[PDB]
């Protein structure tokens, strides 16, 4: 069959929403498992699977069979394996504080680290060697962290709580990259009683301070209340994304998922740099040389996109992954790619067609389109979520 309809893996991590897969897609869950992410693609830890006769098959395992054909030319001379992972994420609580390394520094952890062999340990930092550029697209209204604030933003933010820390009250006293720098690292190695001082500090605040970025370390700290990391909503911005608005997530910079639900594209890598909001051991000298102490205005933090005929680019400015939405409507349009593509039903009904076959899509329900089977004819109502390579 031209078209696969995707059998797609749900992580039931300990912080997914119980209710929101559900919600959103009636996807079963009648004993209430926390259904964390759902996943569309082909990973080594959980592949999506495709029908063929009857049986199902890995699509890992597929395209392995068949990577020209599958990937298109261009995708498996690059990267030899499909090169995203797509998910819809649903957390019931928000998560942990990381950064991405850039490629040539993920090669080089990965490389520093395996001369001192071990993977699963916690002093590891580097899983494989690949950058993980990323992009989330809201489903539902999706609180996050970007970037650092302008510094004047942080200035304002760290007034009232300049008795926390004297790292704050040294920014505070000249607020540059530099001082920045030895603040989020001063923060992140809070130990005892200069760590309670701080926390306590904080947490007072908030019963003086209204509105947003406090109301945010309220939230985190209904379930985060000993860590450092309630103090980055006042380094680093917070969005509220609107459904439908998208942020791309620049390596070298923290970010976090904070509530709500969202699709996720990424580049292929585990690598998963912490930087607050976590139990975990964090090697604070490894971070601290990863992160750009450059600040980022929110005017720029969405991705602006571009609309041509029914189609919806998001601009991504690296290559492992492109990604765009498109209108459905009674008037079939033609989805085409030179790559492999996901397809993925974000409201109303999509029928897909190629020559005689026809696929029904209904919301939360994905499909895979093997480079050698593009373009489809898209019809129905809603959106169409896609994820494809524009090589």
């Amino acid at each position: 069959a031209s078209m696969q309809k995707l059998i797609n893996s749900v992580q039931n991590y300990a912080w997914g929403s119980k209710t929101a897969l559900t919600e959103l897609y009636g996807i079963a869950n009648p004993q209430q498992q926390p259904m964390a992410e759902l996943w569309m693609g082909a990973h080594p830890k959980s592949s999506s699977r495709i029908t063929t006769n009857g049986e199902t098959v890995s699509l890992r395992d597929a395209i392995e069979k068949n990577k020209t054909a599958m990937l298109g030319e261009a995708v498996a001379n690059r990267f030899g394996e499909l090169p995203f992972l797509f998910k819809v994420l649903c957390a019931a609580q928000p998560l942990s504080i990381q950064v991405a390394p850039n490629k040539r520094n993920s090669e080089i952890g990965f490389a520093k680290e395996n001369a001192a062999g071990p993977m699963d340990a916690a002093e590891r930092n580097y899983k494989d060697p690949n950058h993980k550029p990323e992009l989330v697209f809201a489903l539902t209204p999706f609180l996050a962290m970007n970037a650092f604030r302008e510094f004047s933003d942080i200035v304002s933010l760290l007034q009232p709580v300049a008795g926390a820390h004297s790292a704050i009250a040294h920014f505070l006293q000249v607020p540059n990259a530099e001082r920045l720098s030895q603040l989020f690292a001063s923060l992140l190695n809070m130990q005892g009683e200069e760590k309670s001082r701080a926390l306590a500090v904080l947490k007072a605040a908030l019963n003086s301070q209204q509105g947003e970025p406090w109301q945010t370390i309220r939230v985190i700290s209904e379930y985060y209340p000993d860590d450092s990391g309630l103090f980055s909503p006042l380094l680093l911005n917070v969005v509220k994304l609107n459904p439908g608005e998208a942020m791309f997530l620049f390596a070298e910079t923290p970010h976090a998922y904070l509530q709500g639900v969202a699709l996720e594209v990424m580049a292929n890598s585990d690598n998963v740099l912490r930087a607050g909001l976590t139990p975990k051991y964090i090697d604070i000298p490894e971070l601290v040389a990863n992160v750009k102490f450059e600040p980022k205005p929110a005017g720029e933090l969405l991705t602006a996109p571009v609309k041509s005929g029914a189609e919806l680019d998001f601009p991504i400015p690296v290559d492992d992954f492109a990604f765009s939405l498109h209108d459905l409507a009674l008037q079939e349009t033609s989805i085409g790619q030179h790559s492999a593509a996901i397809l993925f039903c974000v409201e109303g009904e999509a029928v897909l067609r190629k020559d005689e076959q026809r696929l029904v899509l209904k919301p939360g329900e994905s499909a895979f389109i093997g480079a050698d089977e593009s373009p489809v004819n898209a019809s129905g109502t809603g959106r169409l979520a896609r994820v494809y390579n524009k090589l």
